């Protein structure tokens, strides 16, 4: 296993920082992602008290392109988050890519379209998603 950072949500609902052991992965960054799905395979693993961030079901695709973006377009099922937790969600997401050598910033699609705002709620999103956010 490799120590990785996921991003998860804790028993008070914050969104912290845990430290989990992930399989070797020749796709890291999109393995991250998958390991942020409720009911996917971080379910084995979580530290006491904490949830996965993302709905069931949700895939990605995850492009690193070479000015350090990573694109992290999801499936239909990662609209079916609660609205509350929109802005969570993009943290979330941005805080587990942005951890890796290549990636610095991501911006977020859904099926391929381009993210001018999260759907549930209508959170305006940018292009250049990071950890300064
Ligand atoms: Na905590
Ligand atoms: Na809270
Ligand atoms: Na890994
Ligand atoms: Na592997
Ligand atoms: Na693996
Ligand atoms: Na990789
Ligand atoms: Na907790
Ligand atoms: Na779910
Ligand atoms: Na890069
Ligand atoms: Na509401
Ligand atoms: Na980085």
């Amino acid at each position: 296993t490799v120590m990785r950072e996921l991003y998860l949500i804790d028993k008070n609902g914050y969104v912290v920082a845990q430290t989990l052991p992930l399989p070797k992965s020749e796709s890291t960054a999109k393995q991250a992602l998958e390991y942020l799905v409720q009911g996917g395979p971080v379910s084995e693993i979580l530290p006491n008290g904490f949830r996965a961030v993302l709905p069931a079901d949700t895939t990605v695709n995850v492009d690193i392109k070479k000015d350090g973006t990573a694109i992290a377009d999801f499936s239909n099922e990662f609209k079916n988050y609660k609205k509350e937790d929109e802005q969570k969600i993009v943290q979330s997401v941005t805080w587990t890519l942005t951890q890796f050598s290549s990636i610095d910033k991501v911006k977020l699609r859904i099926n391929g379209h381009e993210l001018k705002e999260m759907p549930v709620g209508g959170t305006p999103i940018s292009d250049d998603l990071s950890r300064k956010d």
